[PDB]
């Protein structure tokens, strides 16, 4: 038996990871407290692993609530730790800060030394590529230099230098960092997917609600960058590409983590889109039109982003398989199936 | 005018709870006596004389919210001066968690119930290791930030904090201190404390045999490590005129950093001379390669803590090798 600690799993990202841990064969037990996400999401994993939906055991536990995180820790035996959860809306955390470094800082930090005090010192962390802030080349390699721009991207950053200076005093720590760039899409089945509360802020899910009637149109938030049609261009990798990612991870911990110590790897496909790319290539997937505003450019927003996947490629073993084409058909299966998320 | 110390009972903040007696202030100390003795407070309220009675301390951890919810209730505090935390750059490279997690959780959980009160005024105990190695000098607070060990990013990271605290909150009213050396104490010898200093006090008496210099072909004047070292005294004496600064001209404040030294530059070798002066002792040397993550040289450009908080240093390096050396020879085992 090889189980698996997932925190965050009842949402986005974690779902699709948790669906294709169940499938390797892996038992998973999710911590989340559903701030963000509902039962919803992992009752239909647990459907969608067939036999394996018995391996998942769910408990809505707070990362900040010491005794019993202390609990499920002492009694398990976690092979490794896949570490999701935390806030995400950029918008939200620059208006509430404290409520951004309490949930994402303490959480971690609590985590952290529940894992080293039961004897489980193996973390995949979910990191991201905002820590690029404005890059001055791409594609950015994971030596590039790194900033924060707003509080939430601020606790990813802080997070990574814990990690590693977590990992300077302890060398029996094994921490891999996953630098994920713009996921987009869903499970291909249709039946699990992003479901974002409120007004989304992420492209994708706003182009999925146009798509379905829920909003009247996209605003695209400006077009005077120096891309080629002047919309902002983005690595856009397939969110059953970043699930696969971390088992790759697990596999680098599991067979060959001897030469690691806390590492930091790209999830991204190294192709840069444009906005109005991804709007045709939606289009063209869904049969829909999107109605299209236009406005100046979102305050702290990127030029051009896009990953340098060699290092990924060589010490992970793993490369995104599905394209842009794939990423708007999954969406849309999941957006007509599902056009009021799982509620 | 009541104002909570975090940290109150430590060098530099004891320090300040005493200024703070003289100046009329009713003072409550929060501190968990994790690396301090109540005995420092207890002889800073015989120093504050008449006003003793105004100082009143809990023994409660900054992360204790319930306990830390209830003295804010109990009081209308004007302002808050955090100096709480730990500060062992060893044991932060040793033990990250337990800075990370006393640092920055306390510092979160202060804040949160700072504003659920309605106590927004800050005063924060930050350092001068935020500027790295300087390339230039002197060190203004415009200079670039970057932190080399797990304490230094606890001191960066709350920093920030405070900057997106106040950008999304306009009542927060929050003034940054970066320290710099600090060095010396009271003059009464009553009160006082890994460090220079220290260590050249422990060989002036005896209990070390010689102090090790880190370091002789430094681009400075003799060779050796130059530092902006500024009297404890002084550095509690800034932290009144940050209060001063909330209480008076406080529209045109938000989350301001000022720089507290001297703009003055000493060696090594310069602070070794100055204790043996003021000691009578002498200091065996032995003289080694550079310290790695030290600094070449660093102080303070002290032009925007002048103008807009009124502050300049009083005490010259002399006076804090015989502050030193007086509290030292009177308490050599301490409190
Ligand atoms: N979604 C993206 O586009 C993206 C890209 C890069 C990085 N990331 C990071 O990847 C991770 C996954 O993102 P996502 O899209 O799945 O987000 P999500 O909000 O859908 O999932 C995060 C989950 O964590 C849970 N959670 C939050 N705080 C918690 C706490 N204190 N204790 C327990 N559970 C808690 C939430 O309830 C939620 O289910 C996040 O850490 C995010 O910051 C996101
Ligand atoms: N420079 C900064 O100035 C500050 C003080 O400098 P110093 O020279 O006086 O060191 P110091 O150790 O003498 O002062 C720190 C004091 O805070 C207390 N402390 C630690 N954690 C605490 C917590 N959760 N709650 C309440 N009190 C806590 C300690 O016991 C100590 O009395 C430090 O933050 C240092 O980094
Ligand atoms: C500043 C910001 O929020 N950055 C976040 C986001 O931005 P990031 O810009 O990377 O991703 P978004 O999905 O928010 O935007 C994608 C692109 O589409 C454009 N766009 C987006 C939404 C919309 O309604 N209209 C529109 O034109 C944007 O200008 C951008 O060029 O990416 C990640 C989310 O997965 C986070 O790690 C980043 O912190
Ligand atoms: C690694 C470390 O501890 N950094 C702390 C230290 O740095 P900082 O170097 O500024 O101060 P130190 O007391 O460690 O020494 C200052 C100077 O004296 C020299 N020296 C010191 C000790 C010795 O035994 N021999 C010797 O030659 C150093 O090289 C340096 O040039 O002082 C500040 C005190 O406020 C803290 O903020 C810093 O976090």
């Amino acid at each position: 038996l090889r189980t698996i600690l997932v925190t965050g799993g009842a949402g986005y990202i974690g779902s699709h990871t948790v669906l294709q841990l169940l499938q390797q064969g892996f038992r998973v037990v999710v911590v989340d407290n559903l701030d963000n996400a509902s039962e919803a999401a992992l009752a239909r994993v647990a459907e969608l692993a067939g036999h394996d939906g018995a391996n998942l055991v769910f408990h809505k536990v707070d990362l900040r609530d010491r005794h019993a995180l202390v609990d499920i820790f002492s009694s398990h035996r976690f092979e490794a730790v896949i570490h999701f959860a935390g806030l995400k809306a950029v918008g939200e955390s620059v208006h509430k800060p404290l409520l951004y470094y309490d949930n994402n800082l303490v959480g971690t930090i609590t985590l952290l030394e529940v894992m080293a005090a039961n004897g489980c010192k193996k973390l995949v962390f979910s990191s991201s590529a905002t820590v690029y802030g404005w890059p001055k080349e791409v594609p950015c390699t994971e030596e590039f230099p790194l900033c924060a721009t707003n509080p939430y991207g601020r606790t990813k950053l802080v997070i990574e230098d814990i990690c590693r200076d977590v990992h300077r005093s302890d060398p029996d720590w094994k921490i891999i960092l996953l630098r994920y760039f713009n996921p987009v899409g869903a499970h291909p089945s249709g039946y699990i997917g992003e479901d974002p509360c409120g007004v989304p802020n992420n492209l994708m899910p706003y182009v999925q609600q146009v798509a379905v009637g829920r909003l009247p149109h996209l605003t695209v938030y400006g077009t005077d960058y120096s891309t080629k049609d002047g919309t902002g261009v983005r690595d856009y990798i397939h969110v059953v590409d970043l699930a696969d990612g971390h088992i790759a991870a697990l596999r680098k911990l599991y067979e060959d983590s001897d030469k690691i110590g806390c590492e930091v790897y790209n999830l991204g496909t190294g192709k840069g889109t444009s906005v109005l790319e991804m709007v045709a290539a939606f289009e063209k997937a869904s049969g829909k039109k999107i109605p299209l505003v236009f406005a100046g450019r979102r305050p702290g927003d990127a030029e051009i982003v896009y990953a340098a996947t060699a290092k990924a490629e060589k010490e992970l073993k793993w490369k995104a398989k599905y394209g842009i084409e794939e990423m708007c058909r999954d969406l849309w299966n999941w957006a007509s199936k599902n056009p009021y998320g799982y509620a």
